[PDB]
DNA sequence: ACGCC
């Protein structure tokens, strides 16, 4: 009962801990189809 | 924040 990790556990996703996706896979986070570097 | 590998 580790109340001290309150979130971002490896269940959740790491971002933003939302739904049933991962941090592979955030819609929060840009993972643009297109090369999403950071420059473009 | 990856990764749960
Ligand atoms: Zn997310």
């Amino acid at each position: 009962g580790e109340r001290r990790r309150s979130q971002l556990d490896r269940d959740q996703c790491a971002y933003c801990k939302e739904k049933g996706h991962w941090a592979k896979d955030c819609p929060k986070k840009p993972r643009g189809p297109r090369g999403p570097r950071p420059q473009t």
